[PDB]
């Protein structure tokens, strides 16, 4: 939680209209230090003691993370009105309308990188004893030499089926909604089971249905979702075990057909 004066940030465009409140492109310029571009997250107007607090226990829980792929906490405007949330510019936005608006246009291995990135970050923040409970594409940002980034700091079709029937979240529910993610990239930002209602997926899953392979997806990558999509959580890679299997993949890319 590192205290930035207001004066330091300037205010640009609007990027967002967050649930809490509206997030904005600046410009981060700190004394004797190069200028970043930043991402400022406001509370929405009229906001109270309490919600102040709530937005501010966000970000100390960001400020415990130092990770590559996990957004980086620039600091807080706290000393001034309004208070306000500072983190790094991502600036290909998020990673599920990023594919859409670009489909097609990355390679394989490409891919693969940005989901070893984000198996990167989910490791990071299990090993840390967090689980995320709301993993999805459009939950993680891209920056500009496409690095991913875990944020959002129940959506039922990205959700275990124990967290869904008993409310278990653990690091092995956030392994499912990966797998969820991964098939999300591979296809480019498709959205998971189509059209089918909540309760449509939530009946299919359970009689053993599983998304089929995204077009020209390589067998060993949907073969990885379906061990992600595993019935017994138990049974799941974790996040270790999917960063050694993305990496022998990218290190042996015949393993990509
Ligand atoms: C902390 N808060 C400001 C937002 C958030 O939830 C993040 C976080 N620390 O988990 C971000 O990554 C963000 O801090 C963050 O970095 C955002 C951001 O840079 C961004 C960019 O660059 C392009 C498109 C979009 Cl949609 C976004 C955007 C709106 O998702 C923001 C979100 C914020």
């Amino acid at each position: 939680a590192k205290e930035i004066d207001v004066s330091f940030v300037k205010i640009e465009e609007v990027i967002g209209a967050g649930e809490f409140g509206e997030v904005y492109k600046g410009r981060l310029k700190l004394p004797g230090k190069r200028e970043i571009y930043v991402a400022i997250k406001t509370l929405k107007a009229g906001y109270s003691e309490k919600q102040r607090r709530d937005f501010l226990s966000e970000a100390s829980i960001m400020g415990q993370f130092d990770h590559p792929n996990i957004i980086r906490l620039e600091g807080v405007v706290t000393k001034s009105r309004p208070v306000m949330i500072i983190t790094e510019f991502m600036e290909n936005g998020a990673l599920d309308s990023f594919l859409r608006q670009n489909d097609g246009q990355f390679t394989v291995i490409q891919l693969v990188g940005m989901l070893r990135g984000i198996a990167a970050g989910m490791k990071y923040l299990a090993e840390m004893n967090y689980v995320h409970r709301d993993l999805a594409a459009r939950n993680i940002l891209v920056n500009s030499n496409l690095v991913c980034k875990v944020s959002d700091f129940i959506p039922v079709r990205w959700t275990a089926p124990e967290a869904i029937a008993y409310r278990k979240f653990t690091s092995a529910s956030d392994v499912w909604s990966y797998g969820i993610v991964m098939w999300e990239v591979m296809s480019f930002g498709e959205r998971p089971y189509w059209d089918m209602s909540n309760q449509d997926v939530i009946n299919a899953i359970e009689q053993d249905y599983r998304l089929p392979p995204p077009m020209d997806c390589p067998a060993a990558l949907h073969q990885l979702m379906l061990d992600c999509w595993q019935k017994d959580r138990n049974s799941r890679p974790r996040f270790a075990e999917i960063v050694n299997t993305l990496d022998k993949m990218i290190r042996n890319p015949a393993s990509l057909k």
